[PDB]
């Protein structure tokens, strides 16, 4: 890996850093200029290289000019109130000013030879701050702010410009023996080399270690209930536990990034309010799985290996999997008997991702001794997508409006076919693993403060059995043929015990109902699958 | 919320976000100083309040003076080759030198009155870059080296620092009608009162909503195989993709931190080398319940509740939990029969982290129509706890050293106790969620290729049955008094079969095997579990 017929120009050569980027250059093959000088020229030349010197200040960059790295500096180390003028001024101007006016000289030759590699040294002085030092601080992180602009400047042109920043009392030695300049140099030259597509970059590095440093943006928060409100200081208070959430954090790329997502914001604050929920929910293969084990899927049936291994050719999720972002998000807070739930998958499913969802209460009902709430959820991909439709009926103790999904009893005749799944006693201790916490699944004294003589299986576990008994029955295993599923919860089920599934087919659509074996009881009512 | 018996300063309150600055501050009681100023301040004093005229420019900070807003600037945006001596020096000298000179001359008032609260205006043309921009980028990036250094310097006697970061052709008008600087105004007077303890931050806020940014740091890269090899821009290369993997990225909080991790680096490399792995194994109660139900755990049984809800009282993991970590590591790469395990719990176990593993080889011994490798492992929590030692054995087709440890056949005479357990059929589909996702576990086709007529269940699986008989039956099921478990894996077993464990109490150490009963063949033998 050499740098034949480049020509690479170092500031601050004479010594440290700036001296081993000297001699790393010459030594695979570039011609140099070292900007104390004279002795490196004499040194690179007698190891058998090409070099010239210069005398130049980084100030007067242009007779510098007549590769880049900025590396010249100064230390005028001062607290804040002993800052003076001149210790301001000499260490913006040979730093942050020196770096531009050398950066400036150099890019027009770079540009239209469409080939150029620039350099800014900063410090963690600059990122993290330090004591003592405002002058230098101020400066390393304004080489920070050029070489962001630099770098775009020279994108379309293959002129590349990153930043390198190189890491009392006593050490102990082998920390003190291996902070040397030597060590740092191949990173610099990498970066300097025609390889390297790196622009942009921020590369930390010392000891013979490097890394990669970047500035990443909170998830954030919207700091009024409307678009009808103003921003209140209290309001702003409130909500600061959220704004400085950084637990999700992202990196952005370019400036139009950070300008595009206030709109997003403002639209979704429009479309709906305050009164509606947040939340994230990721996946992968695991989660599948889990969950299609969760709902009695065995690998004892052939068919059901799509739903359980990730490398089979048709693995896909149960589609009933997808209640759970809906579900998660609208048990998280409040803003609790589940009596009835709705799904409807609305475009072809993923396999993994991470889905935005939302929350927002649809109708209040008033059923004398009880409350009735449907809750509405829609659950995108990262690019946006629609991917599904969550309406959640819940009752509280203690006239539907359209667009409250309604129940469809059972055709009045024997069911068409039947299925029958015994459940493990394990059954709920797993199928809580796919997000479902609630005690009363599991820990018998809950159960029991909840109204229930032992943990009954989770309704939604019931329902995944039974949409399982629909698609093995009638869509040949198929989950692409899933258009949508509504169900009465009408009773507990105990793990271990057994279901029954009855189902009647009449033409897109599939009646079932789901029956308890041991004691006769069902336990889903009023319900339904929409094939495709 | 109120600001009364305070003194704030704001510049570039004539207009735009200092205007409003101005406002807010003085219509929640403060006396303001307005730095065009006298239209602000005859419209602050008519609305009822109290505030003074100011026309200094921010160079000359000190007649400012006599909370602090740093909120003036100006604009000269050019191109880089474009960009002149008066276009650099102005810009520069309004935002960056102005907000030192004025920031300098308030802090003693701030400071021996033991209240302080300060503001620079940075931009995320700064954060990110922008064409044409050079200059202000600089200059504004600047301004986030200077809070992070003036942020450390007022700490201890509450004088706080943040940075407030205020985001052609038509935009849509929801936008462009929000983008407005009375919505900004709040997030800033939050972070200048009383109640915000907010120290070096930076605060991203526009259109009523508002988030938090913060550099972070990627794990990086060691840049040779040892400490006493040099650092080539081969090896820069060749790792480069590790140096810059940011899924592992971290906010640290002070420069002492960034200077403290290269120790760490040095010591590692330094006690080994280059021939060793290294993995991160994050885990909580979600992994802790899949393993257990993996090998068995039952709420059938009553003291198996411990190992299976997050909040029993007892809630732990079955040791041989920690198995995975070393497992996982060591079959992330190649540098395969798994043989024999052991593994050492060495102090108390936790019930979640992060844990940091490596990987070394301890031995290789040849066979004839085979090799041995000996790999060793090492688990430690996030402080640096040693909690796992971690030997495994494989056989690689086609004289042990010490250290290696030993298998230990059965004491020749009747067990004194047996436990049976019935595994299901889906115990292999089960237990590799735990992250041993080799095909021959589940996937016929691939069992076959390696050597197996049906789907096989993970030899560790097996042991962790084995080790659930042995806490049941001589630790009451207390998983603290587990001390180490070692094991041949001596056949395989099919998920649907039958297994008994065969128990010698001797002291301290059970010994024990592992039959499947149906067939009558031992599949777990010279082993023993360590008790405490």
């Amino acid at each position: 890996l050499r740098y034949d017929g480049r020509v690479a120009v170092v500031t601050g050569a004479g010594a440290g850093l700036g001296r081993e980027y000297a001699l790393l250059f010459a030594e695979r093959g570039a011609k140099v200029v070292v900007n104390a000088a004279d002795i490196v020229v004499d040194e690179i030349r007698k190891a058998g290289g090409e070099a010239v010197a210069d005398y130049n200040s980084v100030i007067d960059g242009a007779k510098v000019i007549e590769i880049l790295v900025n590396n010249a500096g100064i230390l005028r180390d001062r607290s804040l109130v002993k800052t003076s003028e001149q210790d301001w001024n000499l260490v913006n101007d040979v730093h942050l000013k020196g770096s531009f006016k050398c950066t400036q000289a150099a890019f027009p030759y770079m540009k239209k030879q469409n080939y150029g590699r620039i350099i800014m040294t900063s410090s963690n002085s600059g990122i993290y701050g330090n004591f003592g030092q405002v002058n230098y601080t101020a400066a390393k992180m304004g080489l920070i702010g050029l070489a962001n602009t630099v770098a775009i400047e020279g994108a379309r042109n293959n002129v590349l410009c990153n930043v390198i920043v190189p890491t009392e009392g006593i050490l102990p030695d082998i920390l003190f023996n291996e902070l040397k300049p030597k060590l740092i140099a191949p990173v610099v030259a990498y970066l300097c080399h025609e390889s390297c597509e790196d622009n942009g970059s921020y590369i930390e590095s010392a000891a013979g270690w490097a890394t990669k440093l970047h500035m990443v943006r909170g998830k954030g928060a919207v700091l009024r209930p409307s678009l009808d409100d103003p921003v209140t200081i209290e309001y702003v208070k409130d909500v600061w536990s959220n704004v400085t959430d950084m637990s999700k954090a992202k990196h952005l790329g370019a400036i139009a990034e950070a300008s595009g997502t206030l709109l997003e914001v403002l639209e979704k604050l429009k479309e709906g309010g305050g009164d509606a929920i947040e939340d994230a929910f990721e996946f992968n293969s695991k989660e599948l799985i889990t969950y299609a084990l969760g709902i009695g899927a065995s690998v004892k049936n052939a068919k059901d290996m799509r739903f359980l291994y990730e490398n089979d050719a048709d693995f896909a999720a149960i589609p009933t999997f997808f209640v759970l972002p809906g579900l998660l998000l609208q048990m998280s807070t409040d803003k609790i008997l589940h009596g009835e739930q709705y799904l409807e998958i609305v475009d072809d499913l993923p396999t993994s991702g991470t889905l935005l969802t939302n929350g927002k209460v649809f109708d209040v009902m008033d059923k004398g001794s009880g409350a009735v709430v449907v809750t509405n959820s829609e659950s995108f991909d990262e690019s946006g997508r629609l991917l599904v439709r969550n309406q959640s009926t819940t009752f509280i103790v203690g006239d539907p409006i359209a667009g409250v999904v309604p129940l469809q009893p059972a055709p009045n005749r024997q069911p068409d076919a039947t299925v029958q799944y015994t459940t493990s006693e394990d059954q709920a201790a797993l199928y809580r693993l796919s997000g479902d916490k609630n005690p009363l699944h599991i820990d018998p004294q809950m159960a029991l403060l909840a109204g229930f003589k032992t943990p009954i299986l989770h309704g939604l576990c019931t329902l995944g059995f039974s949409v399982r008994a629909v698609l093995a029955q009638f869509a040949d295993n198929n989950p692409a043929l899933f258009k949508a599923v509504k169900v009465r919860f009408s009773g507990p089920v105990i793990p271990g015990q057994t279901l029954r599934v009855d189902l009647w087919k009449q033409g897109t659509r599939i009646n079932f109902r789901t029956v308890v074996v041991e004691t006769g009881k069902e336990v889903i009512s009023g319900a339904y699958v929409d094939l495709k």
